[PDB]
Order: C-alpha cells, then structure tokens, then sequence
C-alpha cells in the first residue's frame, strides 16, 4: 500500500497502556533534533494536521550530554510546569548547540531569566515536586517504549515514526510527509 508497518513507521511489539497520542522525544544536545525543530519545524506541521482533539506531548531525555543532559530534562519539566515552552525551546538549542553557551545549571537559568520567568519563580518550580513527577513521567515515557534514540515520534503508544523510510530530497516534501504519516497513524 500507501503506508506500509515498516516504510514510514514501525509497530510496538510491546504496545504502551495509556500513553499521550502523540508523543515526541527529543534532547537540546541532539543535533538531529536541533534541526528537527529550528530547521524542519517538525512539531509545528505535525500540530497543524493533526485531527480535531489530538494532544501533542513533547519529552527531553537523559540520555545525551550526561550530567548537563539531566538538568535539561529537569529544566524542561520546569518550562512545562510554567507553560514556557515556547520561549525557551530556541534559546536552549541555540546555547547548547549554536553558541554553546550553556555548560551549567546556571546557565540554563540564564535562558529563563532573559525569556522574563522571574527568578523566583524558576527556583520556586525548579525544586518542586510537581517538576519532580514531570521528569519521572518524561523518564518513564522513555521508559516504556525502550528509547535508545532521538529525535523520535509515538502515536498511541503503539506506532513509532521511521523518517528513515521517506525521501530528504526536499526537506519540506519530508516534513509534510512526516506530518502526514503522523495524521495517517493518528486516525488508524
């Protein structure tokens, strides 16, 4: 057929109860992933076609960049605590991988005190135990679906999308196919 188990995604053999339907994973050390997002915009043309009341959930993991890897997941729950997400996503991958500015805690503080979160209040969420289960839910989303890379997409806990299995010629016929799949997984 069109889309085929194995082109443009895979099935879990080992499919995950009560995943978000949309699940993406990626790291701010990843250089795939810095693409994906400043360059391809992925997640941006995958929300704009995804059916009416589809959530789309977004995870860092731990696995890249050690130590300064794990603070960026516990900094990424603290965005989505405060719902920053979108005026930190650009200056973290800008300062991990651009300017490389970003080698503490300190430094990814930095980010959020130039985006305008108050200092207070970065802290205030940063030590919380509501971020603490937003980086074990992230950890156990990775978790479940045995993540060993990244980027990387989910639909209902039981497809994983296979970019590998689409062209790169035009990068925009590869994100819209990418968005495509996703939609196509999305109603199956």
């Amino acid at each position: 057929a069109q889309y085929e188990d194995g082109k443009q995604y895979t099935t879990l053999e080992k499919p995950v109860a009560g995943a978000p339907q949309v699940l993406e994973f990626f790291s701010f050390f990843c250089p795939h992933c810095y693409q994906f997002e400043e360059v391809l915009h992925i997640s941006d043309n995958v929300k704009k076609k995804l059916p009416e009341g589809v959530k789309m959930t977004k995870y860092h993991v731990n696995f890249m960049g050690g130590d300064l890897g794990k603070d960026l997941t516990q900094a990424w729950a603290v965005a989505m605590a405060l719902g920053v997400e979108d005026k930190v996503t650009v200056p973290l991958f800008e300062g991990v991988q651009k300017t490389q500015t970003i080698r503490s805690a300190s430094d990814i503080r930095d980010v959020f005190i130039n985006a305008g979160i108050k200092g207070e209040e970065y802290d205030a969420a940063w030590n919380s135990f509501v971020v603490k289960s937003l980086v074990a839910q992230q950890e156990k989303a990775a978790a479940d679906v045995q993540l060993r890379g990244v980027p990387a997409m989910f639909v209902n806990g039981k497809y994983q999308l296979n970019p590998q299995g689409m062209d790169t010629s035009n990068m925009d016929v590869f994100v819209q196919q990418y968005a495509d799949t996703v939609k196509y997984l999305s109603e199956k």
